[PDB]
């Protein structure tokens, strides 16, 4: 039976669907008092049907067990004894659980008619792998209870290969390239006049870029780009923050200027101010290779920027603006769009695992003494409130990719050619938009169908009200609905992938990036030494948690954008409506467009300085689930 808008449903349908929604509202419940994320709309609890499926669980547990094995194997024999039996047990039990799944799948194939009798056993296996994860939790607690000068930062990897950044992190061009191809491609903006509190002069600029260049000429020819971390607020504490587990830590809200050469061959760092106030933060100017008395001050200044970057990327770009936005849309959808509504059918796959993983963020990562309290310099209460505040301030329309690019004046490939996130992101954004347009056109023939849809009206009301999604507004027509759906889907799939999956290759090595420093910002551009820079490096506990959590979060690829097939047993099609699924129809056209996009990105990557692969559709999950 094809999905329908409520106004066109037969009365049998209208009462069935309305009672189903009444039932949903008792199961999916809003709260703004969820532990460790106060003020952010969350599910009060994760319903049984929102627990992760066995496929996700086996994949996630597999990575976690690899990490445990790797950690135990890195220890000396005396220390390993405490954990070897427990690790061998988890490993063996995971393998047994894989075999139960494989036997169940073979059993279902041998008699599909009788496959309905297996559902309690599939849920039993779900319960079992979750219980295995609870045992991991206890083991992690025990490990933490027993917790060139950079050897310790290689040691925490065990036998995992160090990422490429471990070799290249001191390079100026690599540092600049993070701004357009790194985990946070959203902050960089064109600058036309410098902020008043960033007093970089013409002479300093020419010192770096040459006597025949100038600030005026660079600005006017669209060659100046600024990173300004002012929005970090309390994520950049005033001074020292002392904590039990990690001792004394610092973080920062710096300002950095980047410039293209006249040939636009690549972005270069020009100057860094390590805080917002120039009276207390001197200007650091990119040194020449011969200026050994400026070298270490500059390394320290870049490290200040990278400290700011992990804070901004992880709390705002990753947690606040993907995970915590998709939380609200998941809830609104389940509470207000009936399962027989075509938009429920379309959107539900894009929220698979979202409630579960976000509850995990709040319960595991955000409490006092948890991962974020260790890895991020600010007091945990400030981290929670600042990340929460960023989620509440995030404007849904202004946050749309095209709008973001235009507002930052980075949307013109002629002015800023090497910006992989922009170029690949637009291909994916536009493919999703055409899909949303085709799908909306099946079910909505007029703007009247949009405004007379009482469920959609209620959905918008919940997104604005209980969901606290800033910038969201009444939906009065088909074009607008298409833009909204494009943003919801892109946010859940591609945006998350772009900022989540760089974690293993770019964020696992603490000297290249860390959300806390063990020393204040460099007090002077000149006279610094390697020892002064090493003092910024965090304690080893920070590095240990970092390598493991960031490897995990970027190693689970579950589901795929455009596949629209269940990701757990029985793996059935998401759509039944032949108007959607027909040969050459909307879904097939979307799937085909995604393959063209993939081919285009692969061609672009042959010509790029380094491949950018995070927005390859084959590497984009449909939902935010890790
Ligand atoms: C950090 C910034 C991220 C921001 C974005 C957050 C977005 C959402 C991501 C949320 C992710 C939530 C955390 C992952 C969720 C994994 C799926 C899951 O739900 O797992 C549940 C288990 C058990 O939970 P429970 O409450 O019983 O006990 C926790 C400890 N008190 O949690 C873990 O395995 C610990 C994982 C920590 C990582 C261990 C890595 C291997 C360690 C082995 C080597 C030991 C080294 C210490
Ligand atoms: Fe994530
Ligand atoms: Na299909």
């Amino acid at each position: 039976i094809p999905p329908s808008l409520p106004q066109y449903d037969n009365l049998a349908g209208k009462l069935a669907r309305r009672a189903v929604l009444t039932s949903k509202k008792l199961v999916y419940v809003w709260t703004e008092n969820f532990a460790n994320v106060k003020g952010v709309p969350m599910a009060r609890s994760v319903p049984l049907g929102e627990l992760p499926n066995v496929d996700w669980l086996l994949k996630t547990a597999g990575v976690i067990v690899e990490l445990i094995v790797n950690f135990v194997a890195s220890l000396p024999a005396s220390a390993a004894a405490q954990f070897e039996r427990i690790a061998a047990g988890l490993s063996g039990d995971l393998e047994a659980a894989r075999q139960v799944h494989e036997a169940l799948l073979e059993e279902a194939k041998n008699d599909p008619a009788a496959a309905g009798s297996l559902l309690l056993r599939f849920t039993e296996l779900q319960t079992r792998v979750i219980a295995l994860l609870t045992r991991v939790g206890l083991l992690v607690d025990d490990i933490l209870k027993s917790a060139d000068g950079l050897n310790r930062f290689r040691a925490v990897f065990g036998t995992l290969r160090l990422p490429e950044v471990a070799d290249s992190f001191r390079d100026d061009e690599a540092f600049a390239y993070w701004r357009v191809a790194g985990p946070n491609p959203l902050l960089i903006r064109r600058v036309d006049a410098l902020p008043a509190n960033f007093p970089l002069g013409e002479e300093q600029f020419r010192r770096v870029m040459g006597a025949d260049d100038s600030l005026l000429e660079a600005a006017a020819s669209r060659r100046l780009y600024l990173l300004d971390y002012a929005e970090l607020g309390k994520l950049a504490p005033s001074g020292a923050v002392d904590k039990l587990l990690t001792g004394t830590g610092f973080a920062y809200a710096p300002i950095a200027l980047f410039a293209l050469g006249k040939d636009r061959a690549g972005l270069l760092p020009v100057a860094i101010q390590c805080g917002q106030d120039p009276a207390t933060h001197p200007m650091f100017v990119r040194p020449a290779e011969s200026e050994s008395d400026l070298y270490w001050g500059w390394q320290m200044a870049k490290t200040v920027v990278q400290v700011a970057e992990e804070n901004y990327h992880e709390m705002f770009v990753h947690l606040a603006q993907t995970h915590l936005v998709s939380e609200a849309f998941c809830l609104a959808t389940q509470r207000t769009l009936a399962p027989s509504h075509p938009l429920h059918v379309l959107l539900a796959p894009h929220f698979e695992g979202t409630l579960f993983i976000n509850e995990g963020a709040a319960r595991i990562l955000l409490p006092s003494a948890g991962f974020i309290d260790v890895m991020f310099a600010a007091p945990i209460q400030d981290t929670q409130a600042t990340a929460g505040g960023n989620r509440l301030g995030f404007d849904f329309y202004r946050g749309m990719l095209p709008e973001s690019l235009k507002a930052r004046n980075v949307d013109d490939p002629a002015a800023l050619p090497d910006y992989p996130y922009r170029d690949d992101g637009l291909l994916v954004w536009n493919a999703i938009r055409q899909w949303a347009a085709d799908y909306v056109a099946v079910y909505y023939a007029s703007d009247g169908d949009v405004t007379a849809d009482v469920e959609l009206a209620a959905w918008v009301g919940e997104v604005i009200g209980s969901g606290k999604v800033a910038g969201f507004r009444p939906i009065t027509g088909r074009s607008q609905l298409v833009e909204v759906l494009t943003m919801v889907i892109f946010t859940a799939s591609a945006q998350h992938a772009a900022v989540n999956f760089p974690q293993p290759s770019m964020m696992t090595y603490a000297p290249a990036i860390c959300a806390m420093s063990a020393a204040p910002a460099p007090d002077s551009p000149s006279g610094k030494s390697e020892a002064d820079w090493l003092k910024m490096m965090p304690p080893t506990l920070v590095a240990l948690e970092k390598v493991n959590i960031y490897h995990l979060l970027g190693s689970v690829y579950h589901g795929r954008l455009g596949d629209y097939r269940q990701t757990g047993f029985p793996y059935a099609p998401v759509f039944s409506d032949r108007r959607v699924t027909a040969s050459g129809g909307p879904l097939e056209r979307f799937q085909a467009r995604l393959k063209e996009v993939e081919a285009t990105i692969r061609t672009r990557n042959q010509a790029r300085r380094k491949p950018y692969e995070y927005l390859l559709p084959s590497r984009i999950p449909a939902s935010t689930n890790i």
